[PDB]
Order: C-alpha cells, then sequence, then structure tokens
C-alpha cells in the first residue's frame, strides 16, 4: 500500500521516517524525489578476470569525485555505483522502492538496475546503480534530482 | 495494495479509471494488458556530442513510423521511445506500475527501463522505453500486446 | 500491500502459500530470498536472423547445465534464462514481485529485466532473466541466493486466476 504525500508528511513530521536533509518541495503525489551524491565507485577491470560473488575482491572498485564545477560523464555501457544525497531511516512497518523520474527516463538513464528494494529498518544513504542505455554520453551533476522513493506499508510490523 | 480483476472492472465500469479503447479480454488476474502504438522516437546522435538533462536539446529525437503492415525492427543496443495504444485516465487514489509480460520477457524485450511509475491523476498515452538485451533483433508489430499495467491503491486520496 | 515476515510465515505455515523446498532462514523483513537452479537456456543466434514474437520459434534456445562443482559464467552483454530452485504456489489473493539482492545489485547482476511480476494463482518455478551490465564476467553458482520475492496483498481475491 502506497503512502500518499499527506501520509509521507505525517510519518516524517513524527520522526518515524528519517530523511536528512529534508526538503518539502521534493514530496510528490505518492513518492519523494531523491538527489545525487557526489561520490562514485567505478570498476577496476584491468586487474581481474571476473567477479565471483562467493569471494571477496577488495580492489574491485575505486572511489571517485568530479573536480568542482565538473560533471561525472556516464558513457553507454559503463556501470557505476553512486548514492542518494539524503540519509534515510525507515521504521519497522514501511518498505521503500526506488523509481526513475519520467524526465530522466526518456533520456536513457537507469538509476537502480539490479536493486531498488529497501528493507524496513534500513538506515543509510541509498545505493544507486547507474547505467546509460542511450546512444550518447549523459552528464551527471552532483545534487540533481536523480529519481524518486515510494513508501509501501506492510500488512504488519516486522519481527 | 494491488487491485484484482474484479476491482479493476469495478473502477472501469464506473468511469473512475479511464481506458480507451477498452477490451475486456485484456484484463488479467491482477493487471491489464496494454498494446503497442505505431509512432516511435529514435535518437539523432550524429548532431550531438551528449545529452544534458539541464538543457533543452531540441532535435535529439525524431518521429518514426513504419509502413502499415511493417514491423519496427529493434536491434540489440538501440534505445527507442514508444507508447501504449490505449489512453489512460487515473483518479487521485490509484497509481500505476508497468510490468513486462512473461512471454516477451523471455525474448529479451524491455518496455519501461528507466521509468514505469505512473502518478495518480495521470492522463495520456503511457510512454514506453524500448530496449533489446537479447542477441538478435526483435520485430515489433504495432497493436501487439507489449506489457501490463497494475493498479495500486493509495492509503488515501492525494492533494 | 506488502506482507511482513510474520504474515509470510502465517501464509506458509497454513499452506495457502507454497514454497518447496522451504528454508526459514531465508525469510527477510518483508520478502523471502530465492535461490538459483542449475538449468539455463541460452540463445542460438547463428540459425535465425531475428526474433518474431508473433511466430513460434522452437530451436530458439539451448540447454546449458554447468558441470557439478563448477559455475555458469555470465559475460557482459549475454542474455540467459534461468530458474528459481524453489517451487512456488500462490493463492488467488496474493501477487509476487521479484527484486534484486543489494549485494548482487552492486556487482552488476540483473535477475528479472524484462519480467518480474507473478500473477495470483501462479504455480511453478519462477523464470529468471539473467543479465550482466558490469564490465567483468560474473561466476554464477547454482544454489546461491539470487534474489528476493515480495508478496503483495490484493484488494480482494481474483476472479479469473
Amino acid at each position: 500500500m502506497l503512502l500518499s504525500d499527506r501520509d509521507l508528511r505525517a510519518e516524517i513530521s513524527s520522526g518515524r521516517l528519517g530523511i536528512d536533509p529534508f526538503d518539502d518541495t521534493l514530496v510528490q503525489p505518492s513518492s519523494i524525489d531523491v538527489r545525487l551524491d557526489c561520490l562514485f565507485r567505478v570498476f577496476n577491470n584491468t586487474r581481474y578476470t571476473h567477479i565471483d560473488p562467493a569471494k571477496q575482491q577488495d580492489e574491485l572498485t575505486s572511489l571517485v569525485q568530479p573536480v568542482d564545477g565538473e560533471p561525472f560523464v556516464l558513457h553507454p555501457g559503463e556501470f557505476v555505483l553512486g548514492s542518494t544525497l539524503e540519509l534515510f531511516t525507515l521504521p519497522d512497518n514501511l518498505a521503500g522502492r526506488l523509481e526513475g523520474k519520467s524526465s530522466l527516463g526518456r533520456l536513457g538513464l537507469l538509476t537502480h538496475s539490479t536493486a531498488g528494494f529497501i528493507d524496513p529498518g534500513f538506515s543509510g544513504h541509498i545505493t544507486l546503480e547507474l547505467s546509460n542505455v542511450a546512444n550518447l554520453p549523459i552528464t551527471l551533476w552532483p545534487g540533481m534530482k536523480i529519481g524518486q522513493l515510494c513508501m509501501l506499508r506492510l500488512t504488519s510490523p516486522s519481527e
């Protein structure tokens, strides 16, 4: 069951749903806009033959940050990990789903391939999986609206 | 909370949910099948170096229609915009989610990458984001079943 | 409306939701983890020019099964069909959604592109659409946790399951 703007505001204004930093202009009919943080992980594929989910591979990615005033350029076929600017804190009876923005959706931008489901009790910056399936580069600006977060009510609180 | 066929029928036959043209055989257990319109947008990437979400890029895409009776050929790696043949009209207490059809899913077709979340209050033809992640071209026939739309009930009407 | 762990347990322990084989440690706060079965279909694209959804195309896929103890290696840009090791049986008041696991999501793994919505009344092994959008190959181990399944309550039981 999808929380409406009024219900999202009720949950926030009562501290059961944590959103830091909070911006009320971001609340939509039945969701809230999220923004792009400025740290990214790229994959170092010249040292590894392959990914093995059963193993640990601590050189698999590196942390990056665009120079001030520069964009992060996402080329078609490149896969990179980013984060929501906001820090989220969910209670025991709400789950989250990321959805794309219609705006950026028509531009070929994917934000959560891969994984956009957020467990109740979650707390942290939401991981974004960024992809471009268009046939040009897209310039990403730290701070921009990147997608939207829906809250789903559970039939009852989690054990 | 997901509307059943019975409840979808109720909403439709009461005019609260607009679907034109409607076809009863399209109703599924907890969703409604949608069909492919015949107009497509392709990207004109020979005149632009890149997409910039923050600008107006005016001839980025172009209208494309195949010959009546010809398939739109969609090759792996191409990204194209299309629409549902049906015109949708949502009330203020329901939201929509596009989902793939199991049939076309197994053939490598993606229809809403990108963006498949439809706000309550929406009215129009639903935009499709078309992609082919298989290893062969897929022939698209306008009028064919392309996917399905679910209705989610909101916790309360939106502002 | 999303079933919690406690409601998923009630549905299962009363037989209205079938999961075979069932393992209680896989239950998550509002979903259940699913596992990778060992048969895969790959596409034989040297015999056809194209896929046509309106025709029947029988020699379209081929059966690949990894030797035991070894993995199915999934290269970027390849598309393969797999299956949940579990058998699911849904009653007609519940629908299912596949979602990715956070851990595999950060490795570039797609499990249900394409199609992750399960109708009420469904019964069978759930089809997985496998893709790798990373820039390395990923080794898949049959039996591994591959994703999760959420249950949605319907506003009322379905008429035409």
